[PDB]
């Protein structure tokens, strides 16, 4: 199913998405490279216990248009309001993961929170990942997310296997906590997305989103694996609890960065807890 | 990289040019007697900041050709026509430095703006920089600009040194805002261009814009140091803030001339700024 947030010359720019159980909706936003199709482990339980489960594709991925435009977190968020305001919903839940963090974050500051209750942040780019004089707290200087744009473009297929052994620190899980068959399912979502947002993506991620969180006025959950490799715990969640300190706040013991699959039953308790509230 | 603007007797007059980055085009257009390498401080911050960044060498400076023809702002004007035609640029950003403040007043007022969003004009040598009657806002009278074409043509070498001296305030600045070895790749730069440009340029920088002026219809910036020793500011951008009121208007409290080098935090701060709408 899809809908329209735009046009690209002669085509139409349309996410692909879902709509499955009824319930109070929640509104699940995935991370890059994957799909809507990632939170599976999270919509099973969400389903399970009642809720509205909606997932989308974010633009240049998974079953979404492809454009070679919009490739930046004000866009993301004029999607996302497409989105809710299109599917009219209220008292609805917005859960991001990893990029779908910055979707969070943007929209509640630039369209406000009149059709939201609650707002979850799931292993968070927040608030601003380039290490900077003006933010010191940053995971590195923009050179390291430069070389990864740079990894992307020289063969994205091939970047794909080294992204996700430390996305998902297969070195410790794989066997484990995520099969190899569940890591290839990853790869192939990751090569289904489009060339240019693969790596036009990456220049998102440090976005700052220092002067969004003061935006955040709802109630708000920050959940993060104490392992993640590829979004450090010290200068993502901890810094982002400081700023935004009425979320309640989670880490999860030994959790990689792809802790939706591997510490599913972790996420889920945590999730549902704060969303019973 | 090169790019063809004409002939010359049996050779071609070819300009050097640089094209790096993706998004929206930015052509910055150096002063004398520089090179497009001059705007390396500018060009770092518009990459990192998204943008595509066109540099080029005007003719006899730099590494292009050194004809002894053409030096007036019509060939200069034409010479940027060939550059955006040649690269299809559209949609693009003509940001000018002190004498590349004449090609974009002239670019626009005889080509018009179908392909230019913006233009920005840094240490301007716009109204008209001769003094006579009918201007008296003018820096200085014809003799003024004899006499450095003269001294030109009598070393152009030591011509240089004394010419960078003012140009970067080295009485205040060298050895904090600017090093001796940044002044020293000045002085080669200046070295490299031709004999005949060095000393033909002068008599273009009085050039008359105020017909051109007029002709400015897209978003414009003007921005100047108020120490420039070179443009006097009271001659130059605030003469030129009267004549074009809409522009968004930015003094660099106690710049030099040389201001890409020695301001280049303020510099890039106001040109991202001005881009970012």
């Amino acid at each position: 199913p899809f809908i329209t947030v735009g046009q690209e010359n002669s085509t139409s720019i349309d996410l692909y998405y879902e709509d499955h159980g009824a319930g109070q909706p929640v509104v699940l936003i995935h991370g890059f490279p994957l799909s809507g199709h990632s939170w599976e482990r999270q919509s099973a339980a969400l389903l399970d216990a009642g809720y509205r489960v909606i997932t989308y594709d974010r633009r240049g991925f998974g079953q979404s248009s492809q454009p070679t435009t919009g490739y930046d977190y004000d866009t993301f968020a004029a999607d996302l309001n497409t989105v809710l305001e299109t599917l009219d919903l209220q008292d609805a839940v917005l859960v991001g993961f990893s990029m779908g963090t910055g979707e969070v974050a943007r929209y509640v500051s630039s369209y406000g929170t009149a059709r939201i209750a609650k707002v979850a942040f799931l292993a968070s780019l927040e608030p601003f990942l380039l290490k900077t004089d003006d933010n010191p707290d940053g995971a590195a200087p923009k050179e390291f997310f430069d070389g990864i744009v740079a990894a992307v473009k020289a063969d994205r297929y091939a970047f794909y296997t080294g992204f996700f052994n430390d996305f998902y620190n297969l070195d410790e899980n794989l066997g484990t906590r995520i099969s190899e068959e569940a890591v290839r399912n990853s790869w192939n979502t990751a090569a289904s997305g489009g060339f240019f947002a693969a790596a036009a993506a990456p220049t998102t991620w440090y976005t700052d989103f220092r002067a969004d969180i003061p935006r955040i006025d709802v109630p708000a959950l920050i959940l993060h694996g104490t392992g993640d490799r590829t979004l450090p715990i010290e200068n993502t969640a901890r810094v982002f609890h400081k700023a935004l300190p009425s979320a309640e706040y989670v880490e999860v013991e030994g959790a990689p960065h792809g802790l939706l699959w591997t510490h599913a039953e972790e996420v889920n308790t945590a999730l549902l807890a704060f969303l019973a509230k």
